[PDB]
């Protein structure tokens, strides 16, 4: 079974939060993480390789050396942390996988429910971490809809989320 985590934040705070989770990492952890941009997923890697958390980014027009080349190094653990665009690498052996992360929250919730599959497949224990902010308010219901589905613990802020969501529209019929 896999643990569930939302963390309701702005845009301007995540690259904060996301350095305070990659700091806390275990040795032990490896992790997939979503991103929406290129430029942003290779800003991050190089941020985390600076610091010593071994990464690499990759998206839908990396090579197929450069994409075996991190799986390799994913299973290898010579990184740590492979950041992802628009695709997932198909020869990624997914027992390696202990976290999920969003970074950016997927544009809907059956790929959201997706990437949680990606560790519950290998029926092994895994944590899924999500930042979601305002603009994806429209998702929050569906999201503790999920959430209550599979026994996990519901946020306030995300609660709050979804309640603001449905009183401004319901101002706009």
């Amino acid at each position: 079974t896999v643990k569930q985590n939302i963390i309701v934040t702005t845009e301007k705070e995540k690259r904060a939060l996301t350095q305070e989770f990659v700091e806390n990492m275990s040795p032990n952890d490896k992790v997939i993480m979503f991103v929406s941009q290129k430029h942003i997923a290779d800003d991050l890697s190089s941020d985390f390789n600076i610091q010593g958390i071994s990464a690499e980014s990759l998206h839908g027009n990396s090579e197929q050396s450069d994409q075996e080349r991190a799986v390799e190094d994913f299973k290898s653990g010579n990184i740590k942390i492979l950041i992802t665009t628009d695709i997932v690498s198909r020869g990624l052996d997914l027992n390696d996988v202990t976290h999920v992360y969003n970074y950016d929250f997927p544009r809907n919730i059956d790929v959201y429910v997706h990437r949680v599959g990606y560790i519950g497949r290998t029926g092994k224990t895994g944590t899924s971490v999500t930042l979601i902010t305002q603009r994806d308010s429209k998702m929050a219901g569906e999201l503790i809809k999920i959430l209550d589905r599979a026994n996990q613990s519901v946020p306030e802020d995300l609660v709050v989320m979804a309640e603001q969501y449905k009183l401004n529209q319901q101002k706009r019929h």
